DNA sequence: TACGCAACCGGTTGCGT
DNA sequence: TACGCAACCGGTTGCGT
């Protein structure tokens, strides 16, 4: 069809091309005509054709886990913003922590020849670890590890441990010593990592956590509900609870409110993430905030660099968590004796 | 590089091709060799090359509004599931109710030659209306109108009005007559349409809504907060409130809980959407459920048809809302006198 | 000066033998 | 029998004049 343009315009296609991409001088008269031709013709230049030659699709691929979850959703929205802002196009792909689906997506992505890859697969078993290496060639950044797990990629690191520690302390310095914890999957960073940041704080203060007091979540509200309830269901119950993430948290508030417990009056809750609506949680949630947006843009940019500046050596940027004080935590028994 | 394969395998590329796409018989010996060549070679066949010839990218484009919002997010997750399941690849693009960004996305999409388009732009002014026609050629379904607004597209319709009516009735039949309403943007379907479904129910019951009692929302929690609060801030206040959507609702619960009002004891709230976590709202939200998942898959399929079965005539499928009874509504003053 | 020739990017496919 | 020739899909670009 570029041919149809050149022809209506009575010029070559090389010409037609150059005008469309402002790539070498062209007479006005000339320029005009092509524009008109492109116009009456209702012309849209194919990018697949163009891509075939130039050797880049100008589109990036997000090999995500799931996309509804507030946490995820929020990052993604970020990343898209950035792609759009720099001409990139986004391919959102969710493997749902499934290898098979992951190999698949990875393969379609390669075939569609994505300029780069953004990886958020939550859990990284050896198998997934290996597959990814099989594509070192396509440039990529893993956005969700605690520390760099491989040399063939870029990594953006969150400091989940120092976030976990932050959560513990606050609890501590506010009067508590009988604390519970609902962590997320241990097979994750935001799971294991947040937990241990928290646990160090406890060891530091000679506070021990009764195992009947730590209940595994999966980052979903329901798991929050079930844990909160299994915790407050006990003879002896804590005065404060540290919840792995905001959504599961919001599920801990429900349960407590269902056994007519009071937050923060009967139980204080500290969450983790600082999702867009935690302030409108009830009560408004106190939690550790993860810079999700800088998490996103910071990832793009590392990619873009590898893409453009053709970098070869892996990089790793750290991002920082921070405390957001709301109204779901209350002083505890030991406040004044400090 | 297909050439490099053919060569290592000592056969033609036509051959190499046919084996890779099981498109005509090939000797085993032959088949094997190519597989081996593809292998040692670590071969990934380009789809852009392939697309160039076959004339289809095998990828669809979502011209969305925003993607963090639970409602949206949930649909999207749906749609992706379906694309993946039928080989399609997804391009998520959010125009944020901005024409300029919309023209842009639309254009990149055309250029990248998407097999079809899924449209969710919330508001459709004449301008946006026109641009879309400029692409009748690319096959598309609008997933968010109340009734079909143009002949050059497919439409999936939700029945927002009969959802709005449902919400009113329940309120009514539960004892209420002093009701308020926080609608979403009137420039939308889920805004205007839900409102009027609701208002008919009221007219039907000689119930009038004091204008100081209807407060505009924007589907965001904060707008929920501000409205709830502007409503209960009055001398004379309603006994029940109908909220345009679940997230704004969850923001209405916060405020009420902040002026120490009681839900549903001091105010009953009926929401709209049935988002994944409304059950874990506090109290667990009573609301009208929109089949979001069937909303998604039902859209794909209309597209896929137009794509595959090359249909030309616009279609329109209707989907149905339904009541989900939770614990945020309580009997009202007139219950027994009915 | 301002522009055109023609080869190539990596696959697919209609005819052949 | 099982397979190869070569033209084409729609652009881009190094040399020319
Ligand atoms: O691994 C995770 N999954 C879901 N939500 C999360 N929020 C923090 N970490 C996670
Ligand atoms: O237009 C809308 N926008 C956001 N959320 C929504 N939920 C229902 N309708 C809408």
């Amino acid at each position: 069809t570029i041919k149809d343009v050149a022809k209506r315009a009575n010029v070559s296609t090389t010409t037609v091309s150059h005008v469309i991409n402002k790539t070498r001088f062209v007479a006005e008269e000339t320029r005009n005509a092509v524009w008109a031709a492109i116009k009456e013709l209702h012309y849209s230049p194919s990018a697949v054709a163009r891509s075939l030659k130039v050797n880049h699709t100008k589109s990036i691929g997000l090999l995500a886990t799931s996309s509804e979850a507030a946490y995820f959703a929020e990052i993604i929205e970020a990343v898209e913003k950035n792609c759009f802002q720099k001409g990139y196009t986004l391919i959102l792909g969710n493997a749902w922590n499934n290898l098979e689906k992951q190999r698949a997506y990875l393969s379609m992505m390669a075939q569609k020849r994505v300029d780069g890859l953004l990886v958020m697969c939550s859990e990284y078993p050896e198998p997934l670890l290996a597959m990814l290496e099989e594509y070192r060639h396509i440039p990529m950044v893993v956005m969700d590890w605690g520390e760099a797990k491989a040399d063939f990629t870029d990594a953006v690191i969150d400091n989940a441990f120092e976030g976990g520690y932050m959560a513990g302390r606050y609890l501590i310095e506010r009067g508590h010593r009988e604390i519970g914890v609902i962590p997320g999957p241990l097979e994750r960073n935001t799971g294991a990592g947040r937990l241990a940041g928290f646990m160090k704080a406890m060891e530091e203060a000679m506070i021990k956590v009764p195992e009947s007091w730590i209940v595994q979540g999966d980052f979903e509200p329901e798991s929050g509900y079930r844990a909160m309830q299994q915790i407050l269901s006990q003879p002896h119950r804590p005065t404060a609870v540290f919840c792995g993430g905001d959504i599961m948290a919001m599920g801990a508030l429900c349960a407590a409110d269902e056994m007519g417990l009071r937050v923060p009056q009967d139980v204080s809750l500290i969450g983790y993430d600082n999702v867009r609506n935690a302030r409108y949680f009830t009560p408004a949630l106190t939690t550790i905030h993860q810079p999700k947006d800088s998490l996103g843009e910071t990832a793009f940019n590392m990619l873009l660099d590898r893409i453009v500046n053709k970098r070869e050596e892996p990089q790793s940027i750290e991002v920082h968590p921070r405390l957001i004080e709301r109204r779901s935590v209350a002083d505890g028994p030991f406040r004044d004796y400090r």
